[PDB]
């Protein structure tokens, strides 16, 4: 029974964990894609260059 | 029966642990790829040439 209860600490942590990771993933990779539409091609560009 | 429990243990656990493994690699691989649909090919172009 102790390990059914910790499959289930298991699953739930493990879910809000994934969900977490992948919430923060998400605002991150929008974030850096806000930049790019931001300041542009042309100004990586220019970092290039 | 010991050792019956212990595979119960192991078969969930183990189970449990390559979903998590697989969910954060979705997670990973959709943020690389997030990344390269938004800074595009001409970005690592710049980096790399």
């Amino acid at each position: 029974k102790v390990r059914e209860m910790e499959l289930i600490y298991a699953r739930a942590q493990l879910e809000l964990e994934v969900s977490k990771a992948q919430q923060l993933a998400n605002v991150e990779a929008k974030k850096f894609k806000e930049m790019t539409e931001a300041l542009g091609p042309g100004t990586i560009r220019d970092l290039a260059v």
